[PDB]
DNA sequence: ATTATGACGCT
DNA sequence: AGCGTCAT
């Protein structure tokens, strides 16, 4: 009882642009605001394959994963935005460098940690420690939480979506005790607050939209977000917990969408995220190992202790190109020049990392993947990067990669590379 | 012929 | 170190 923690000890928001890349390319081109649009890359085959879909988009059931030309058919409006292609491949500097506005922005409210090109988790305790102190027990207007929905609210004793999130909002809002600067729902509606002032300076200062969770850990924020996309943030309590993940199938957790997730599913026998609390964390280590099983015991209960980490910065930077179908590179010429292709991009890119960053990578990751292998990467060889030079990095791939080419012929590349992936690692203070 | 990444955990 | 998983 008195002495079982709850997982209430930090707030934590995760934070999300919405279509990240297609906003992006709305911002540049007013044209494609408000539309439904996509963004792709390449465009021979079948159109090229989208990334990134505005939600004008979706409504037509246009996906990420989608080829073009198919999404055209659902949507024969649908406008495309192209990724830029430099030394034969696709070129995301445009994003990262949208994605760094971004983070710099989020940075001046608290530490981040950098989880992808367009989203970060923020560690808001002590934000809302100071918030709460300059607050001296004053309530919390919902005129502070105009864009907030709380996740299983209004319940009980109404036909429009924004009414149906001011009635919840009042709900939670009428039931909060803001004279104890230590209870974790008055924390979270604080952390909502600020995050409330997060979302408001990120879209004024760059016009990008997002969305965001607020809850008390990593797992829990995350989820929160998406149930509220676009242009909204969603705070679960802790108290939501149970009704939320008594209809949340498992899948939905991040981590659990692949084949752990399927095995908890088929070994136990049960569908739903709530459905877990019914075994014991020694049964659950026993079928899914002691982390695993150790995790999941204390998230079903919507307990998670990962922490943020201060990391505002990708902890790799890598280039790489699959070679599809009849493009694979069959011969040393051309292995040779898209590894120079690649390692330029490359050297481009960590030259640029140094000036920004104060820091130099020191190792130097090859994957290939051959013709005939399902997996994502054949082959995986570490080498030293000693020097940030294009030509010496493709060379000492080249190197490290040659003795897999079966074939007896110099010339020649068997079996064909479908896939070649240059990535620096191991970063130091320079 | 999804593609381009990037984060990890395992042994 | 190299491989596998998850993500999108
Ligand atoms: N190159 C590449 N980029 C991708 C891929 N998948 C996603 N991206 C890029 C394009 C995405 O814009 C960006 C961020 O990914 P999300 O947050 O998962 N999706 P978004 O922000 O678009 O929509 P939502 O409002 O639902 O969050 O990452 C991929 O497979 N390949
Ligand atoms: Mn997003
Ligand atoms: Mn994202």
């Amino acid at each position: 009882g008195p002495h079982m923690a709850t997982g209430q000890d930090r707030v934590v928001a995760l934070v999300d642009m919405d279509c990240f890349f297609v906003q992006v390319e709305q911002r540049q081109n007013p044209h494609l605001r408000n539309k439904p649009c996509a963004v792709v890359q390449y465009k021979s085959w079948k159109g090229g394959g989208i990334i990134a879909v505005s939600y004008e988009a979706r409504a037509f059931g246009v996906t990420r994963s989608m080829w073009a030309d198919d999404a055209k058919k659902l949507c024969p409006d649908l406008l495309l935005a192209q990724v830029r292609e430099s030394r034969g491949k696709a070129n995301l500097t445009k994003y990262r460098e949208a994605s760094v506005e971004v983070m710099e922005i989020m940075s001046r409210f608290a530490v981040i940690e950098r989880a992808s090109i367009d989203e970060a988790y923020v560690d808001l305790t002590s934000a809302v420690q100071e918030r709460l102190q300059k607050l001296q027990g004053q309530p919390i207007s919902a005129d502070l939480l105009p864009s907030t929905y709380i996740e299983g609210l209004p319940q009980g004793p109404t036909v429009q979506k924004e009414g149906m999130r001011k009635q919840g909002l009042f709900q939670w809002l009428d039931s909060l005790q803001i004279d104890n600067l230590t209870s974790p729902d008055l924390q979270l509606t604080v952390g909502a607050v600020i995050v409330e002032e997060m979302r408001a300076a990120i879209e004024r200062e760059t016009g990008f939209q997002c969305s965001a969770g607020i809850s008390h850990n990593k797992v829990l924020a995350k989820l929160a977000c998406g149930l509220n996309k676009p242009n909204r943030q969603t705070l679960v309590s802790h108290g939501s917990v149970p009704q939320l993940f008594s209809q949340m199938p498992i899948r939905k957790i991040r981590s659990l969408g692949g084949k752990l997730g399927a095995s908890v599913i088929e070994i136990l026998g049960i569908e739903y995220m709530g459905e877990l609390t019914q075994f014991t964390e020694s049964q659950l280590q026993s079928h899914f190992g002691e982390k695993n099983g150790s995790w999941l015991y204390a998230m079903c209960r919507g307990i998670e202790h990962d922490p943020v980490k201060p990391r505002q910065l990708p902890k790799t930077i890598g280039c790489s190109k699959n070679f599809p179908g009849k493009t694979a590179l069959a011969t040393r010429e051309q292995v040779q020049w898209w590894l120079l292709q690649l390692a330029q991009e490359l050297e481009e890119r960590l030259t640029k990392d140094r000036n920004d960053n104060d820091r130099v990578a020191t190792q130097l990751v090859v994957s290939i993947r051959v013709q005939g292998d399902k997996r994502l990467s054949s082959l995986r060889r570490c080498c030293a990067l000693t020097r940030y030079d294009a030509h010496k990095m493709s060379h000492d791939a080249f190197t490290v990669i040659k003795n897999c080419n079966t074939s007896g012929i110099q010339t020649e590349w068997s079996p064909p590379l479908t896939m070649l992936f240059l990535c620096a690692t191991k970063f130091s203070a320079s």
